[PDB]
DNA sequence: AGCGCTACCACACCCC
DNA sequence: GGGTGTGGTAGCG
């Protein structure tokens, strides 16, 4: 109930095709409209043209968004929005300063991180997975080591976002106390000791950039590693590019009649 | 007309 | 000197 009072204050205090595409200054006036859709929507944020962060908000299905977004000629800088409470898939969002820290073999330190994940799932949920589940995106630049992995996992999803940080907490205890998992610790950009697993992601309507998408400022946009060994299943009527946008999608959990949803309380 | 939060610091408090 | 909650903005993500 704490968070639904915050949001009614925030509120006072503020022929053609079956076509569905509606854009909201307000993040909440956008998911009121979700509620009273009656079509399988979903919530994008684009930045605005602020050098900022300054985000405006697009509603419209997966099919009709990838539509006018597949030539990347409009719709850049889109985020995914994680609708809090809402099952979700198990991501990361992994970076570190390249310069800062020389010896880090990028391609190694994720594999070693899977594999310890992979582990975890297994002792803790009884999961099985191997990379060969793990779609991997990268975003990197000469000085900044940047990739995204959305698990894909066969019949399992997580409560929510907010359940995925805890199980993270949980399974990298080890390593936060490193104020074996040594090869998790990275320099930051001023010396500091952070972790290769940005932990600051798994919060309430969390802003994910998108497959294909660059932020306002830089240009490189998200794209499949080389190394990256989840494939979709070919299927004639779409395209692969739109089976890669699908899998990529945070919170598009495959619907399942024998879906097992993992929790995790701090 | 983004949104969410925590890392950080100040203070106040308590205890033999 | 240690140890434990409480505000409250400032800045990351
Ligand atoms: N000002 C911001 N406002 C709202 N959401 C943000 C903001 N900054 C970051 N986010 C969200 C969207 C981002 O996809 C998510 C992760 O942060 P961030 O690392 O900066 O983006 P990114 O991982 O897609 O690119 P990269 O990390 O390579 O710079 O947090
Ligand atoms: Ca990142």
């Amino acid at each position: 109930m704490n968070r639904k009072w915050e949001a009614k204050l925030k509120q006072i205090e503020e022929e053609e095709p079956p076509s569905i595409w509606r854009l909201f200054h307000r993040q909440a006036q956008a998911f009121n409209f979700v509620k009273s859709c009656k079509e399988d929507v979903h919530v994008f944020a684009l930045e605005c043209k602020v050098g900022d962060g300054q985000r405006i908000y697009l509603v419209t299905t997966y099919a009709e968004f990838w539509f006018y977004y597949k030539s990347r000629k409009n719709l850049l800088h889109c985020y995914e929005v994680i609708p809090e409470n809402a099952v979700c898939k198990l991501y990361f969002d992994l970076e570190f300063n390249k310069p800062a820290n020389p010896g880090a073999d990028g391609k190694k330190m994720v594999a070693l991180l899977i594999e310890y994940v992979c582990k975890a799932l297994q002792e803790l949920y009884g999961v099985n997975c191997s990379a060969e589940d793990v779609l991997n995106l990268d975003s990197s630049t000469d000085e900044k080591f940047s990739r995204h992995l959305i698990f894909q996992l066969h019949d399992v999803a997580f409560k929510d976002n907010i359940h995925v940080g805890n199980f993270l907490r949980k399974i990298l205890q080890p390593a936060l106390d490193l104020l074996d998992l040594s090869f998790l610790v990275v320099k930051n950009n001023m010396g500091e000791k952070h972790l290769f697993v940005d932990l600051g992601v798994y919060t309430r309507n969390r802003n994910f950039r998108l497959y294909k998408s660059s932020k306002i400022g830089k240009r490189v946009a998200l794209e499949v590693t080389e190394d990256n060994k989840f494939f979709p299943i070919q299927s004639k009527d779409v395209s692969d590019e739109y089976q890669y946008f699908l899998s990529s999608l945070v919170s598009n959990v495959r619907f399942s009649d024998t879906l097992r949803i993992l929790t995790c309380e701090p």
